[PDB]
């Protein structure tokens, strides 16, 4: 019988603490009852658990022993609630304060968030961490498009201006097989909810109003902030559709600069832009709001660079960094000196894919005994591995989510 210390502080975790006598064969469920025993508050403890800082793990095996886990006198154990608030930023740029489990694997936390938001098929979405006011939950906030922004916001926000600039986003995806607590997220932190895989199952205008609106907002903001490229002409029909969607949204000034990317703002004066947008609007004036949102997504899905997440890598043997493009059906190799795609590998040709952890390298085996290998530069090997396996798992959906197949394919 020896002493084991467990911190129990809320605001400051190590302020308050409790000490108890433990037996080695003492069980987690017993340790937890000994803990609650020496805390004066009466309250619901059903959500509290113990976090083992050294091993970066929640002690969820209620009936395992301290010896089964490997816990000794030197173990910063932290007693606290599993559900904590996070600031969730949506594709439409609005934020909600939500309670999320910090112990569930991330993909279950995403499904819980999406259920509350009425967004179907949560496997297509995931969470981004914060790069290194807010609203309340309502149907109209989630389902109705937001007004066009101040064009000054678009000009002053940072925007990609190179292929390598566009890899920055995908370094921030969280690991969907691990919990928030294991990935350095704390209560109150901001997390971004984003569509991650450009493979949208059964996206129909009627059933999915919040899903439709948020995907439309993701595409819209990618175009306004130059995350993806389009021509002048394409920008005019994108602007006409946004103007159409906004006008329908107000009936239950135009400012053309609120509807086009800054590179077009810096080139045309408002007086030249408005006629071009209104002309392009003649082609879509007959559309319902949902139809217009779907037309916007369809045109976005038609862009040359659509559906590709860019990651800087270094292929085995190569002597310079190159861009890996992850699409929903293929991998793309882009040579920065050439400036163009120099190779593609089909997902339909892919046999196995693994991360060789000694070297921190992705290895992939293809048909006809083609082997590809690379180290990751702008994102982690976990992120690339999960992205590829995630796409394979989504192509499975033509036949309820086989969670076991997902974790297998994504390395969890």
């Amino acid at each position: 019988s020896w002493e084991l210390r467990v911190f129990v502080g809320e605001e400051d975790p190590e302020a308050e603490s409790v000490t108890l006598r433990v037996t080695g064969e003492s069980h987690i469920g017993g340790v937890l009852l000994k803990i609650v025993e020496q805390i004066n508050r009466k309250q619901d403890w059903s959500d509290h658990a113990i976090w083992w800082e050294q091993k970066r793990q929640w002690l969820l095996q209620t009936h395992w022993t301290l010896d089964k886990y490997g816990i000794l006198a030197d173990a910063r154990l932290f007693f606290g609630p599993q559900h904590r608030p996070v600031i969730l930023r949506l594709p439409n740029r609005r934020a909600l304060r939500l309670r999320a489990s910090f112990s569930q694997p991330l993909f279950q936390a995403v499904a819980a968030i999406c259920r509350l938001l009425s967004i179907r098929h949560p496997e297509e979405l995931s969470l981004l961490r914060a790069p290194e006011e807010l609203y309340d939950l309502s149907y109209h906030m989630l389902s109705r498009p937001q007004p066009p922004p101040d064009p000054l916001l678009l000009q002053r926000l940072p925007r990609p201006s190179s292929l390598s600039d566009k890899t920055q986003l995908h370094s921030r995806w969280l690991d969907s097989s691990r919990c928030l607590m294991q990935q350095g997220i704390k209560a109150g932190d901001a997390l971004w909810l984003r569509f991650k895989y450009y493979s949208f199952f059964d996206l129909d205008p009627k059933t999915d109003p919040v899903r439709l609106t948020q995907l439309y907002e993701q595409a819209r903001w990618d175009l306004l902030l130059e995350e993806i490229d389009c021509t002048e002409e394409e920008m005019m029909v994108f602007a006409a559709l946004q103007y159409h969607i906004n006008k329908l949204s107000q009936s239950g000034g135009l400012n053309p600069y609120g509807l086009v990317a800054p590179r077009f703002q810096r080139k045309f004066k408002a007086k030249q832009l408005t006629p071009r947008i209104l002309e392009a609007h003649q082609n879509v004036a007959q559309l319902s709001l949902a139809e217009a949102q779907l037309r916007f997504i369809q045109a976005w899905q038609s862009l040359p660079d659509f559906g590709i997440s860019y990651v800087m890598v270094r292929f085995k043997g190569s002597r310079k960094d190159e861009i890996l493009g992850i699409a929903n059906n293929r991998l793309i190799r882009i040579d920065l000196a050439v400036g163009d795609v120099v190779k593609t590998w089909r997902f339909s040709n892919m046999r196995q894919w693994n991360v060789n952890w000694d070297i921190r390298q992705v290895a992939i085996e293809f048909d006809e005994h083609i082997n590809v290998a690379f180290s990751c530069v702008s994102a982690s090997c976990r992120i690339v591995h999960e992205y590829i396996g995630g796409y394979i798992f989504l192509s499975t959906r033509e036949r309820e989510l086989d969670e076991d197949l997902f974790l297998q394919l994504t390395g969890g």
